[PDB]
């Protein structure tokens, strides 16, 4: 019930888009709020955990919006732009990215999807 994550995030209202993808990035396993990234988008962001040097120079580009990178290590990317942001996570076996409007702020999207990572990872996802 990958599905049920993703429906839960925007649920919340602190999220309005959330996607779900393998680790790899190469298949979408859930999918809210009609988040859809450009071609080669999901593989910068994957690439970006291993090698975060990478992101910093072209940038993170989500939906075809660019958008600045506040952070970049083995299991988080955040991205922002102004008041709004997209939160990318690393577990096991997936790469969760979710986006939050301006009015909502980073901080509580943020804690959301952490905690959903965190939940995964402790149960070998």
């Amino acid at each position: 019930s990958w599905q049920a994550y993703t429906d839960n995030l925007i649920g919340t209202g602190k999220v309005d888009k959330a996607v779900i993808y393998s680790r790899a990035g190469d298949a979408v396993w859930a999918t809210s709020g009609g988040l859809s990234l450009q071609p080669n988008e999901i593989g910068e962001i994957v690439q970006g955990f291993d090698n975060p040097a990478g992101l910093q120079s072209n940038g993170l580009h989500i939906q075809g919006q660019k958008f600045m990178l506040l952070r970049a290590d083995d299991r988080s990317i955040y991205g922002r732009h102004d008041a709004e942001g997209v939160v990318c996570v690393r577990t096991k076996q997936t790469v969760i990215i979710a986006h939050y409007p301006p009015t909502v702020q980073a901080g509580e999207a943020t804690k959301i999807v952490e905690q959903l990572a965190d939940y995964l990872i402790g149960v070998q996802y």
